Protein backbone atom coordinates (compact mmCIF):
# COMPACT_ATOMS: atom_id res chain seq x y z
CA UNK A 1 0.00 0.00 0.00
CA UNK A 2 1.51 3.71 -0.13
CA UNK A 3 2.55 4.98 2.69
CA UNK A 4 0.37 7.49 4.40
CA UNK A 5 3.50 10.17 4.33
CA UNK A 6 3.99 10.49 1.08
CA UNK A 7 1.63 11.74 -2.12
CA UNK A 8 0.69 9.30 -5.30
CA UNK A 9 3.51 11.46 -7.17
CA UNK A 10 6.08 11.16 -4.17
CA UNK A 11 5.30 7.32 -3.87
CA UNK A 12 5.85 7.18 -7.95
CA UNK A 13 9.12 8.98 -7.32
CA UNK A 14 10.20 6.60 -4.54
CA UNK A 15 9.57 3.47 -6.79
CA UNK A 16 10.32 5.08 -10.20
CA UNK A 17 12.96 7.80 -9.96
CA UNK A 18 16.61 7.51 -9.21
CA UNK A 19 19.06 8.93 -11.13
CA UNK A 20 21.58 6.92 -9.58
CA UNK A 21 19.83 3.64 -8.17
CA UNK A 22 21.87 1.10 -6.16
CA UNK A 23 21.77 -2.46 -7.36
CA UNK A 24 18.15 -4.16 -7.65
CA UNK A 25 18.54 -5.97 -4.70
CA UNK A 26 19.26 -2.91 -2.76
CA UNK A 27 17.21 -0.33 -4.54
CA UNK A 28 14.32 -2.91 -4.08
CA UNK A 29 14.53 -2.51 0.20
CA UNK A 30 13.43 0.49 0.33
CA UNK A 31 10.12 0.22 -1.86
CA UNK A 32 9.80 -3.74 -0.16
CA UNK A 33 10.33 -2.48 3.23
CA UNK A 34 6.84 -0.53 3.27
CA UNK A 35 4.68 -2.75 2.07
CA UNK A 36 6.17 -6.00 3.85
CA UNK A 37 5.98 -7.40 0.17
CA UNK A 38 8.66 -7.93 -2.09
CA UNK A 39 7.44 -5.94 -5.30
CA UNK A 40 7.71 -8.70 -7.88
CA UNK A 41 8.74 -6.11 -10.50
CA UNK A 42 9.94 -2.89 -10.92
CA UNK A 43 11.74 0.21 -12.78
CA UNK A 44 13.67 3.27 -12.25
CA UNK A 45 13.85 5.74 -14.57
CA UNK A 46 17.07 7.20 -14.18
CA UNK A 47 16.54 10.64 -14.73
CA UNK A 48 14.56 13.55 -12.35
CA UNK A 49 11.26 14.08 -11.34
CA UNK A 50 10.74 17.31 -12.96
CA UNK A 51 11.25 15.30 -16.94
CA UNK A 52 8.45 13.29 -15.97
CA UNK A 53 6.57 15.63 -15.02
CA UNK A 54 7.16 17.29 -18.27
CA UNK A 55 5.64 14.00 -19.97
CA UNK A 56 2.26 14.70 -18.74
CA UNK A 57 1.69 17.82 -20.60
CA UNK A 58 1.62 15.11 -24.11
CA UNK A 59 -1.09 13.83 -25.62
CA UNK A 60 -3.17 11.96 -23.32
CA UNK A 61 -4.04 8.42 -23.90
CA UNK A 62 -5.31 5.35 -22.32
CA UNK A 63 -3.04 3.80 -20.24
CA UNK A 64 -1.39 1.07 -23.03
CA UNK A 65 -1.31 -1.71 -19.75
CA UNK A 66 -3.26 -0.53 -16.95
CA UNK A 67 -6.23 0.01 -19.33
CA UNK A 68 -8.62 1.20 -16.53
CA UNK A 69 -7.28 4.75 -17.14
CA UNK A 70 -7.45 7.59 -19.54
CA UNK A 71 -4.39 9.69 -17.65
CA UNK A 72 -1.50 8.47 -19.78
CA UNK A 73 1.61 10.38 -21.71
CA UNK A 74 4.17 8.68 -23.56
CA UNK A 75 7.74 10.07 -23.28
CA UNK A 76 9.12 11.48 -26.14
CA UNK A 77 12.50 10.54 -25.65
CA UNK A 78 14.64 7.38 -23.67
CA UNK A 79 15.47 7.83 -20.64
CA UNK A 80 18.82 5.68 -19.39
CA UNK A 81 16.38 2.92 -16.45
CA UNK A 82 17.06 -0.02 -14.27
CA UNK A 83 14.58 -2.75 -14.30
CA UNK A 84 14.52 -5.24 -11.14
CA UNK A 85 12.83 -8.89 -11.43
CA UNK A 86 11.95 -10.57 -8.37
CA UNK A 87 14.51 -13.75 -8.18
CA UNK A 88 12.93 -15.72 -5.11
CA UNK A 89 9.64 -15.55 -4.68
CA UNK A 90 8.76 -17.20 -1.33
CA UNK A 91 11.83 -15.79 0.11
CA UNK A 92 11.15 -15.94 4.01
CA UNK A 93 12.07 -12.21 4.95
CA UNK A 94 11.77 -8.94 3.11
CA UNK A 95 15.73 -8.41 3.68
CA UNK A 96 15.95 -11.74 1.27
CA UNK A 97 14.34 -10.71 -1.52
CA UNK A 98 16.99 -10.76 -4.54
CA UNK A 99 16.44 -9.09 -8.06
CA UNK A 100 17.48 -9.53 -11.21
CA UNK A 101 19.11 -6.23 -12.61
CA UNK A 102 18.20 -5.18 -16.04
CA UNK A 103 19.53 -2.00 -17.27
CA UNK A 104 17.74 -0.38 -20.22
CA UNK A 105 17.15 2.74 -22.01
CA UNK A 106 13.60 2.93 -23.24
CA UNK A 107 10.76 5.17 -23.74
CA UNK A 108 7.98 5.69 -20.83
CA UNK A 109 4.28 5.75 -20.24
CA UNK A 110 3.35 7.48 -17.35
CA UNK A 111 -0.61 7.83 -15.80
CA UNK A 112 -0.85 11.66 -14.14
CA UNK A 113 -3.00 14.06 -11.80
CA UNK A 114 -3.79 17.06 -10.41
CA UNK A 115 -1.14 17.31 -7.89
CA UNK A 116 -1.83 16.60 -4.20
CA UNK A 117 -2.08 19.74 -1.32
CA UNK A 118 1.24 18.31 -0.43
CA UNK A 119 2.70 18.14 -3.98
CA UNK A 120 5.66 21.06 -4.64
CA UNK A 121 3.23 23.74 -6.69
CA UNK A 122 6.11 23.54 -9.24
CA UNK A 123 3.92 20.49 -10.31
CA UNK A 124 0.45 21.63 -11.32
CA UNK A 125 0.30 18.00 -12.76
CA UNK A 126 1.90 15.11 -11.51
CA UNK A 127 3.10 11.57 -12.68
CA UNK A 128 1.43 8.96 -10.21
CA UNK A 129 1.94 5.39 -11.72
CA UNK A 130 4.34 4.19 -14.24
CA UNK A 131 2.37 2.46 -16.80
CA UNK A 132 5.12 0.80 -18.81
CA UNK A 133 8.36 1.53 -20.96
CA UNK A 134 9.17 0.59 -24.20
Amino acid sequence: MRPPQFTKAQWFAIQHINVNPPRCTIAMRVINNYQRRCKNQNTFLRTTFAYTANVCRNERIRCPRNRTLHNCHRSRYRVPLLHCDLINPGAQNISTCRYADRPGRRFYVVACESRDPRDSPRYPVVPVHLDTTI
